[PDB]
């Protein structure tokens, strides 16, 4: 009803693991309009580790570039500065068409060009690309957005109420908190 339980339960996963794509329209709403992750964080214990991974299977050649740039954002700790301009650059203005345009967002957000390029080519970033791929494969990820709790329960927003946005977010955050105590 509110979630499903995987028939193939994954060990070693983070407490709460989200998957998204900057090409994914529902992900744009989840992040920019509903602020799902933020409210899940607020209604969670002050220690829970939240992980957010980008996926490859939307956007063509640009899809893999965004996963690498997300790995860059993770390695630099600049997720809170690039998430919004990347969503708007991909879905709103649609001015992001190349790897260079993804880089322009990072530079405008304050990451020095040299720092972006070094991270972009770093093997630390290469490993982050591998974790994101491996984590989605561990759950045989079927589309985005998606949220997994303790590698066993997957959120199911089809049953929550989409008439009121605050009710929806509250129901969603309440189900995540519920599932993290199982």
């Amino acid at each position: 009803k509110q979630y499903t339980t995987l028939e193939k339960p994954v060990a070693g996963a983070p407490q709460v693991l989200e998957f998204f794509s900057f090409f994914c329209p529902h992900c744009y709403q989840f992040e920019e309009v509903l602020h799902i992750s933020d409210n899940v964080k607020k209604k969670l214990p002050e220690g829970v580790k939240m992980t957010k991974y980008h996926v490859n299977f939307m956007g063509g050649d640009l899809g893999k570039d965004l996963t690498q740039a997300w790995a860059v954002a993770m390695a630099l700790g600049v997720e809170d500065k690039v998430t919004v301009p990347l969503f708007e650059g991909v879905q709103k203005t649609q001015t992001i068409r190349s790897a260079s345009d993804i880089r322009d967002v990072f530079i405008n957000a304050g990451i020095k060009g040299e720092e972006y390029d070094a991270a972009w080519n770093s093997f630390v970033v290469k490993s982050l690309v591998a974790q994101q791929e491996k984590a989605a494969a561990d759950v045989q990820l079927r589309g985005v957005p998606a949220m997994f709790v303790n590698g066993k329960y997957q959120l199911n927003p089809q049953g929550m109420d989409t008439s009121n946005m605050d009710v929806f977010v509250q129901q969603y955050a309440d189900t995540v908190k519920y599932l993290s105590e199982k």
